[PDB]
DNA sequence: GAATCACAAGTGATTAG
DNA sequence: CTAATCACTTGTGATTCG
DNA sequence: GAATG
DNA sequence: ATTCG
């Protein structure tokens, strides 16, 4: 509902993990935001679980 | 080589805000070690 | 003219993708990539109409 | 079969209106050129990618 | 089918702490 | 000095035109 | 691919 | 079958 009603926020990254992430999403599909949320994700479920 | 701007869910950015704020930390931190989780969870042979 | 903006065109997928790759690996996007290519194949094939 | 789908991208809007305005004189479309375009920019520049 | 558009995703530029 | 946010740039699926 | 003797 | 996108 908050992923639903929300929408975007900009966050500056290690340019050598996003230059990672820049081939892959070119080699293979998505894009560079879908795979921020992603890590973003697992990450909170991971260390923050309550928060999800 | 330093930053590169990326877009997130502000739903997202908005618990990792909260909570850096709450107990330690900066959002950027935190993004950077989950961005380096991710890859090394899934792309382990890169870096 | 500094300012010049952008038309759209489609382009074969298969072509695109080599230059998404090599435009991530490497400098560069993909506009950028086709303004050079463009502007090449006029200079090579109509360079009297720039 | 020869067949290939496309992807949209941005170009100099100058360069297009050349193209279309030269297409426009005889038969072709601007997305013809710029496959061409594309496709020899890549064999000058990246050949082994296709 | 080619050509176009509207918004989404990308990011250098810029401001807040 | 940086993190954080802005606002201009690119990207492209969706849509139009016919 | 919808219509212009 | 061809023009217009």
């Amino acid at each position: 509902a908050k992923k639903d009603i929300m929408g975007d926020k900009t966050v500056r990254v290690r340019a050598d993990l996003h230059h990672i992430i820049k081939i892959e999403t070119a080699k293979n599909g998505g894009n560079v935001k879908e795979v921020m949320d992603q890590a973003l994700e697992e990450y909170i479920r991971k260390y923050l679980p309550d928060k999800l």
